[PDB]
């Protein structure tokens, strides 16, 4: 009936908007590149979007409580859409995009910050409407389903974004048989803009279906701001729904932060490429945490479980789940040779911090960059920082390899181009990482229903999508937000060799200290795990209390 209809419509406006997440996460360093824009205003692209989704998601969620839910969802979709073609203007009015052979950005700031406020009646309205209409038990398998498309969407965008990365920038407007460049030329630009039109009309036509569905299934606003205050100490002088917005705030910075270095611990501690990492992560993690999400809804649905079952999966998934990230711990590979970070140039294993000598007597005829980072694997086994470093006086092109012949440090002579592959067990151990790490993530988000019906039904009714405003507010801002940072800080205080930028400042980090990236890595995921757990086992005490 009615209700179906809403879930499809709220379904495909929660695929657009996962599709252009992911589309502008794919394209936002081509957008970069193409603007000729720092760094700090690619940040501030970035967060216009959660400038805007955050100013006005609680006044959105309060006041379009009483107001008419789908069309304020419709409007929300409407504005997205806008947003996300605004990004896309400025390649039809800039000039042709000469390679060797400015303003305009703001549109990409003011486009993204309106997706953010297009984005922000979705999910409270949204859930909170399919909660007020649906049956008990279906309420949680709807908006299971709904979650599951929110997770799984922005691998669209992400692949979207390679389809057009795959077209020249100044397609249909420039002749391509004058065009000397390929995709793989570092000076190409790809069709960045036209997944910008694509989402953007995907969200125009996700609004229509809410314009035709019913406010209400089987002066007012001066009196709602009135109440604004009431209804906030009613929600946080509820214990149940602050101690659970205490768990999840405190589970999703342990949350957030493992997922953020994810694909550079899988890079660094076992030796993965980037494109490997990002494969494994988003191909077989992604789908497992959506399986999670949606067999949490199933249970809650098939066995009728209550407000105490659910706090009970809650807990059960999160304490099963962090026993099985502990196991994470034996499953770590060493650090590579590497000559004068991590072995010094006779093969001596690790020296320390105060025995660090990019130039040795072996390369010391040669004058080396020392903040070039250009790493080759000699024959020796033991990896070095440059070709030059080691000494070698000549190189050949053999097919797509690079060789190095005469290198002096190797000899203590040839090399090949790459960090020298690692040896003793760490494959193995990168698969028992990958079976872990996809089993931890289903078991996590197998509690992820659950959470939210716990918030959904610990509350007056009147109040839902109010709670779901504030809980999205708080997940964005005590984790979204905060958990990259610090985990990033923390992580990188075990770097070894800085990469710089042509300013002189540090760039990203080249190597770590596999040891100490692990244990800070997944202690401090474990940390905030064990106090999320914790404050679970205080929501359940009270739970039963009440
Ligand atoms: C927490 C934030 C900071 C990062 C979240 C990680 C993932 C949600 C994202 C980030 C990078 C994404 C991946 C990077 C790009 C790709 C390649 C993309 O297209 C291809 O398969 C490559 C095509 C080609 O070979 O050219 C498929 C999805 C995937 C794995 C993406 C899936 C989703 C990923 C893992
Ligand atoms: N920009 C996105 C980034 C993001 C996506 C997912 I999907 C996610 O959820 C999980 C949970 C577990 I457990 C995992 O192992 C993995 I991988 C992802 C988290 I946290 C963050 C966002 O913030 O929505």
């Amino acid at each position: 009936g009615e209700l179906k209809v809403f879930l499809c419509a709220l379904s495909f406006v929660y695929f657009a908007k996962a599709l252009a997440e992911g589309y502008l996460k794919s394209t936002i360093t081509q957008i970069e590149r193409r603007f000729d824009i720092p760094s700090s205003l690619v940040g501030v692209i970035d967060g216009s979007f959660e400038i805007g989704n955050l100013l006005v998601i609680t006044f959105v969620s309060y006041f379009g409580a009483k107001l008419h839910r789908p069309k304020i969802i419709g409007a929300g979709c409407v504005i997205m859409g806008v947003g996300t073609l605004l990004i896309a203007m400025p390649q039809f009015f800039m000039e042709q995009y000469k390679y060797e052979r400015s303003s305009m950005w703001i549109y990409v700031f003011l486009g993204n910050l309106l997706r953010g406020i297009g984005e922000t009646p979705i999910q409270p309205l949204g859930i909170a409407y399919l909660d007020d209409f649906a049956s008990e038990d279906n309420a949680a398998f709807y908006i299971g389903c709904v979650q599951t498309v929110a997770i799984i969407g922005p691998i669209f965008g992400f692949l979207l974004g390679s389809l057009c990365a795959k077209l020249y920038v100044d397609i249909g407007f420039v002749n391509l048989d004058h065009i000397t460049i390929t995709p793989k030329d570092p000076q190409w630009v790809g069709a960045w803009w036209l997944g910008y039109l694509i989402a953007g009309i995907i969200s125009l036509l996700a609004a229509v279906p809410f314009w035709y569905l019913p406010k209400s299934l089987p002066a007012k606003i001066m009196e709602m701001a009135r109440d604004f205050l009431p209804s906030l100490k009613n929600l946080f002088g509820n214990p149940v729904y602050f101690l659970y917005l205490c768990t999840s705030t405190v589970q999703f910075n342990s949350l957030f932060g493992m997922v953020t270095y994810k694909p550079k611990y899988i890079e660094q501690q076992y030796g993965q490429s980037s494109s490997r990492a990002n494969f494994v992560i988003g191909l077989i993690n992604i789908p497992a945490v959506a399986l999670g999400i949606f067999s949490g809804g199933i249970v809650m649905k098939k066995f009728r479980i209550s407000v105490c079952g659910a706090a009970k999966l809650y807990l059960g998934s999160s304490v099963f789940g962090y026993l099985l990230f502990l196991s994470l711990f034996a499953l770590g590979c060493e650090n590579s040779d590497v000559a004068g970070l991590t072995v010094s140039y006779q093969g001596t294993k690790p020296v320390s911090y105060h025995e660090r000598a990019l130039f040795s007597d072996c390369n010391s005829r040669c004058k080396c960059s020392e903040t070039k980072w250009e790493p080759m694997c000699g024959e020796n086994g033991i990896t070095y920082v440059s070709a030059c470093l080691a000494g070698c006086q000549t190189s050949n092109r053999s097919g797509k390899n690079i060789i190095f012949y005469n290198c002096t440090c190797v000899g203590i002579s040839s090399g090949i181009v790459g960090r020298c592959q690692k040896d003793n067990g760490c494959p193995q151990m990168f698969l028992y990482f990958l079976v872990i790490s996809v089993i931890t993530s289903y078991t996590l988000s197998l509690g992820g229903i659950p959470g939210y019906i716990l918030l959904l039904r610990c509350i007056k009714p009147q109040l839902k999508s109010f709670a779901l405003g504030i809980y999205t507010l708080a997940i964005r801002v005590l984790a979204g937000i905060p958990a990259p940072v610090y985990f990033g800080v923390l992580i990188d205080t075990s770097c070894l060799k800085w990469g710089f930028k042509r300013c002189g400042s540090r760039g990203s980090c080249r190597l770590y200290d596999s040891n100490v990236f692990r244990h800070i890595y997944l202690g401090l995921t474990v940390i905030l795990g064990t106090v999320s757990i914790l404050l679970s086992i205080a929501v359940l005490f009270i739970l039963k209390k009440n």
